[PDB]
């Protein structure tokens, strides 16, 4: 009765990934958030072992690994590094808009690349105008000869500066139709014109990267093209049904970090002369997160499994997959501040960190204010 | 992929229970709670069509269906009248403690007619002064000949008076290890010496029968014993596992009826020159009942495989998949009853019944208290 | 230091209305919900001790009882019966209209009577078609001669065939400008072609009467008038500025009775050898509950005294006194439901009446919806 | 009518604070928090207009303000820098023993120099094994001739290292009654024997430190006592039910700092051709925060009020305001960051750092959990 569980070999997947994440990745998280530096010892361990873009096809060099075990990956890594969580998860969504609009030139060019590790990608989309309301977005691309000329900024762009390449949305029409007159451009961080702004300083994910793209004439060749002219927008789009899932097992991954250390914490603190586990409101608390988190994780592997098989009904499932799994992170982790106390407010313990980077899960990806727009389109038609 | 969803097999019996459930269901529920009477009508459709008790095994007549399937089945009736959904779950609640313990006799002389549904079965365990305490129950039976005389009384049975047998849980002996001196008997309706105290006056399942047990000297032969002398607390908490679960479904398909009427409701209604649904702050309500929903069903559709293949950690799963669902429940029925407004309050429209039934699902089959008792001992050792 | 209290007055007339409720008007609670009927028992005590209808003016035989005192008469019936409560409150909902904007022979015709106690007052707003949407209301008045004929009908009016008097807001002029073509009369019971409808069956409040008004060219006096023709919706409005306190206060009263039940339950109710409230997750509840209800109380007493005073951000603190104390009425009233187990659930104790009455708060006087769109116009002016 | 209000006189203390931190305070919190550096800004303004420890009685050079007034103090710094409020609440958290329990002498050695600002003072009664059990602490003070030796330690200081005077909880007899056997005394920065712990490095309140108090054998003279040997404990709980307040209204303040720069955000910025503010779910959101922070403001005063009279049911409204405050102030500023968007994740904007400040008031002067432990055991007996 194999129903309403990951296979043995997503079991055997889990085994490997947490092996990695908890010798190579978790000993260097506080100083990855304390230096706010990109987590180079994670990406070379996720690198050795094919963790860092399981996603990309076999026929690219690729793992070729489903839209689960890459959920089950990111959720893994995100339990004890956030930052690195976002190797594999950025390394998705800047690569997604290849893998379902480009052409098979495209994805020869640039997949092998990511498959090796010898590449990372972003995905630039958002801009200082245009967050939510990505229809409305400035930056420009104008034919010159074969040539395109970019003109420009794209706002908060993850893994910025050390990604290779930028999946970059841009105007290919002023006068064409709303929502269908964009186009979607491979950038490299050697074309002409193109810097990255000062880093953010931000509250949570502080060794991923957060920086502005700033294109000046930026002078790329016809080749660049990603799918169709004009059919950019929604290929973001559908990038973003797949991709909101696996921020959901980021926040997922967060949270199970969260309460792993706030229940080993209680079993071991006294006070009144017994564990903190042995007081009843106590006790009520763990049991709500355990129970808030498990109902995340199975609504997240419902949407993974979606994506995989690209259901008519993803693009509910995966706003309501990041939503939930994202307010209960939040929720969880500020909770596991407080079981341990004054010592859960210090930087000497990890859990401040994870309340830290599960805000932010609330806001990329779509602001759960925008998950709960599209669930109720859904729902309405 | 056949990941995380329901067999086809599944989706078909989800179309024929609907079809049942919508036609000859239905039109009577608002009658079977406004004169708190049996739903007769919904007993004879179910029967008919072989939904009243459907996870009795093929060896005695039954359907044996899984326990998703189960749950499927209690979730599409629980859709449109709680009362009746408590056919299948309490004829499940009942025979359970056979299934898992009794001997091949003992199944072969109740489970053939619960099968062909000439009877149906309920579980008595609770009473006066030892509800959640299960273990401080105060029924006594004592061994007389080859007999067994029952004294003492059970509160709160689900579908007494209606029901041809009883399993009732008794002390076996007074001095025994607490925990592991009680037993499990069949008792029928006809045994000597056996009455039912006034019905309850209740909020909700107004339908379905709540009535205490008087057992004064009932005298039963020996063979009503199922399994062992003192194990049968034992019995009666192993089945609380795999029902749970179905409580769990019960709160799903009250909540998908409350939401499928007020969606219906609020795209009609009309205030300030548009439909309700249009408003931005209703339809974030919905995208959190509908979101919220949907991880209660997955949940519990996790927990029902898990019941299926008797996983180690169902223990965790049932307590956390019933109070979940059955807190999301309660909220969504509240807010169901808001989105009608002033006709929400009335029982012209079925949503205050149905916020009146979400209750019940937070107090039995172990208070959602208990539940957090049961979930954190799970996390804890 | 007399700041954040209420005076030794209050607190004396505190004293005398919990005496005539828990002698005169609590032990006919219970069967004033069960058969729905007017709760006559309680109009004649509160009659007889001068708590029908406090806030009326001493010029005209009233008892002129500040906004606060008023809300501790309603707050302290509804600790006992909710049905009850809507005595005062409703007396205040329609005589406001003319304390507020009626002439002094107006004023000097009606209030002296509902003083006494010989008559009741009863507000209609409401329609079929327009219930948050007051503007687009559709009974009109039309002048004949120095006459007015009223066509039309009202939805969901309290203590209806009760009142002797019906203060109605209708359209007298549907060409003039939105908002200000409304005007407020006065209704009597015996008007030519007024008939009610058959009275709502409820979730709650089951003794309190509510039906439709129906107008069939009623034919009324010129002098009927309740303030200037076309500034009738202003009046309402203002109204409800004032009386949205009382529900606040109302739904304090009903948080209060169900946590006073809870309370001395779970000190009673012994499981596991120990009081029911010696569970540390239980006092959690109970802490919760006491917290939250204070909250709610000492926000209802801010916003009484700013009616008193009719300070100017009156309509910011009515409304959300009113959203506050319902959705924690709501809250605590499902909690106490909870502590009591099944016993909670049945109609021999109150708290289930309790719950179905907290619902009401969340929906009359302006749904917490519709408190929340005032809340933001407040705010963002 | 002077119900429910502060005085014309606090009104006036509002606005001069608000100036005070409006000028001088807010323009270095950005600072004060980046460089994790005591405000110094904020001390000398504070200190030149005599906010700096306005409880200080007039006998001893002070303002004399009411528990109230200085809760508005608290609240008005605590808008705008959160590590600046804690100069006049931890003043008066370590200077409340002596006003409470200590002798002429003490009193007038040692709060003339709080009022006049040339001295801060600190509490240590918290260690590394007895936080929330402060009954079990195990510093010792053993008399020497007339001197006191003191051997232990004191664990999270709040101002230690710039504060003058530490008033110090030790255990005088460890064969005592449990809660009765401790005293304080007041510890001077340069007593012999006394150092300082490396600072932690914390989530919030960051300019503020937080430093362990080593003791190694502090000789000190008998004149240090603060009231009675044995008393001391019942002197420290006294004074955290008055200060408990004083927390709560730091959390006002840093939930009303952060729904002003919200409000302020949702005006000016535009998505999809609209301001934030114009979208329902917005306004929603909105008024739920504006609602729960004015409950919570009402709740805090209520209990000021009740701190300056010495009410016998201070323990309980102490306890609820401080624990409500907390937790409401935790959701708006999680709220906040939420509605700025990208921009409310950086450290550009101030919403994140009210957000990290916001967590310490559910934990210090006693967690939340200990709070609700206070409330049962108030509502209980
Ligand atoms: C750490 C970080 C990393 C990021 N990485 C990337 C990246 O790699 N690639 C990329 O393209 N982008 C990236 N972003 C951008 C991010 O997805 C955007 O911030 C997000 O889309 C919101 O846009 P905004 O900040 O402009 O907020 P706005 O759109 O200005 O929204 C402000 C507030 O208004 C609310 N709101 C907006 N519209 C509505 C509506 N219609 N109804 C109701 N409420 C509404 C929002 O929920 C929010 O609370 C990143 C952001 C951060 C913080
Ligand atoms: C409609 C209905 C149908 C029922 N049908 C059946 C049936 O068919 N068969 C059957 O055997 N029983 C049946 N019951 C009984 C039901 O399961 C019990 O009410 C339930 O087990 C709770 O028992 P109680 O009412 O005695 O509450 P108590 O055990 O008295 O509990 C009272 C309160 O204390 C709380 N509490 C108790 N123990 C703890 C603890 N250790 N820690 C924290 N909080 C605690 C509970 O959650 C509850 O809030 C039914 C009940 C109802 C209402
Ligand atoms: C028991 C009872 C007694 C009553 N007594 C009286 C009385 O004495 N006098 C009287 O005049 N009226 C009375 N009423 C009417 C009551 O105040 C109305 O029901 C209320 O104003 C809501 O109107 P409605 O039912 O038409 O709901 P609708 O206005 O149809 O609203 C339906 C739903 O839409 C939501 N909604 C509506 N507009 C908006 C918006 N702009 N933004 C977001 N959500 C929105 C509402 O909150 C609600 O959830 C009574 C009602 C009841 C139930
Ligand atoms: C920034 C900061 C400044 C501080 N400043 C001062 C200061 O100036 N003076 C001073 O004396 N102290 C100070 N403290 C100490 C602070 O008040 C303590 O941390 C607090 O009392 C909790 O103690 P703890 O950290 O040892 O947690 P513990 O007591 O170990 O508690 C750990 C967890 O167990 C829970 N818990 C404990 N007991 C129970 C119970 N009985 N029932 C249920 N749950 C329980 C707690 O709520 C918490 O969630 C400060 C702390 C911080 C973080
Ligand atoms: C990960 C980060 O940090 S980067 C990404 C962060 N940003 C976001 O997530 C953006 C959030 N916003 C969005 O998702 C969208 O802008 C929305 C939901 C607000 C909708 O905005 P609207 O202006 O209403 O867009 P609309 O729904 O018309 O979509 C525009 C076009 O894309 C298409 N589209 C939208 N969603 C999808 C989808 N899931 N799959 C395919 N096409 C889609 C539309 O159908 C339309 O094309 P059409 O006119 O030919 O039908
Ligand atoms: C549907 C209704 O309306 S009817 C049922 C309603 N009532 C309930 O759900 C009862 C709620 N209460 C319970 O579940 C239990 O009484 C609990 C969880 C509170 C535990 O009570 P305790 O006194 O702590 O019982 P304890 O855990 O010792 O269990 C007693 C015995 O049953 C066994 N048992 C308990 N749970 C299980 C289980 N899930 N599977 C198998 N055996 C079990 C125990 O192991 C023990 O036997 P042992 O001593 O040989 O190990
Ligand atoms: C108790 C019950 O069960 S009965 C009452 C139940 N019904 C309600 O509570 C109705 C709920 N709805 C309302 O409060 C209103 O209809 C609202 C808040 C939705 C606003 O509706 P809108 O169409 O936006 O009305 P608008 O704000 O333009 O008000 C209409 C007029 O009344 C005035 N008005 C509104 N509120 C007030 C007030 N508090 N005081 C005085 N005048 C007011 C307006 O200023 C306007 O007159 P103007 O154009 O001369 O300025
Ligand atoms: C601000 C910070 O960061 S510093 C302060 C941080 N720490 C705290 O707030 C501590 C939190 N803990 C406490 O408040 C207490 O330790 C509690 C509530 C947990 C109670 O602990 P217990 O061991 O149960 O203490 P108990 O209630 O017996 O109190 C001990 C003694 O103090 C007395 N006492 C307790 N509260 C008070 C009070 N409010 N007023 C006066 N005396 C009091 C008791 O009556 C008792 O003396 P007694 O035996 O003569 O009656």
């Amino acid at each position: 009765f194999d129903l309403y569980r990951p296979t043995e070999e997503h079991e055997a997947l889990r085994e490997a990934i947490r092996s990695v994440a908890e010798d190579k990745i978790a000993p260097h998280a506080a100083d990855v958030d304390e230096q706010s530096r990109f987590p180079q010892e994670a990406y070379e361990a996720l690198r050795a072992s094919d963790f860092h873009a399981p996603h990309v096809a076999e026929e690219y060099g690729g793992v070729g690994a489903d839209a689960l075990a890459t959920c089950i990956v990111i959720e893994e890594i995100a339990r004890v590094c956030a930052s690195s969580s976002l190797i594999p998860a950025v390394n998705k969504l800047g690569s997604m808009p290849l893998i379902l609009s480009g052409s098979d030139e495209v994805k020869q060019r640039y997949l092998p690349e990511l498959a090796s590790g010898e590449a990372m990608f972003s995905y630039g989309l958002s801009e200082r105008e245009a967050g939510s309301d990505t229809a409305s977005m400035r930056t420009r691309a104008v034919r010159d000869g074969d040539d395109w000329i970019l003109n420009g900024q794209k706002s908060w762009i993850t893994n910025a500066g050390i990604s290779k390449y930028y999946t970059v949305m841009a105007v290919t029409d002023p006068d064409g139709p709303r929502g269908r007159n964009i186009s979607a451009f491979v950038v490299h961080i050697d074309d002409p014109g193109f810097s990255f702004g000062e880093p953010e300083r931000k509250l949570g994910i502080k060794g991923s990267p957060t920086r502005e793209l700033i294109f000046d004439n930026v002078r790329i060749p016809g080749d660049r093209l990603v799918g169709k002219v004009g059919e950019g927008l929604r290929t973001a789009l559908r990038t973003l049904d797949h991709t909101r899932v696996t921020i959901g097992a980021q926040a997922v991954g967060i949270a199970q970090g969260a309460l792993d250390y706030a229940l080993g914490y209680v079993k071991e603190r006294k006070q009144f002369g017994k564990a903190i586990a042995d007081f009843q409101g106590i006790q009520f608390m763990l049991a709500d997160m355990a129970m808030k988190l498990e109902a995340a994780r199975q609504m997240v592997y419902v949407a993974a499994a979606k994506s995989e098989r690209d259901d008519a009904d993803l693009s509910f499932y995966g706003a309501a997959a990041k939503c939930f799994a994202s307010d209960v992170a939040m929720e969880i982790t500020t909770d596991a501040v407080q079981l341990l106390g004054g010592y859960g407010y210090t930087r000497d313990y990890p859990v401040e960190r994870m309340m830290r980077d599960a805000k932010i899960t609330q806001i990329y990806e779509g602001t759960n204010q925008i998950q709960r727009v599209v669930m109720a389109r859904q729902l309405l038609k």
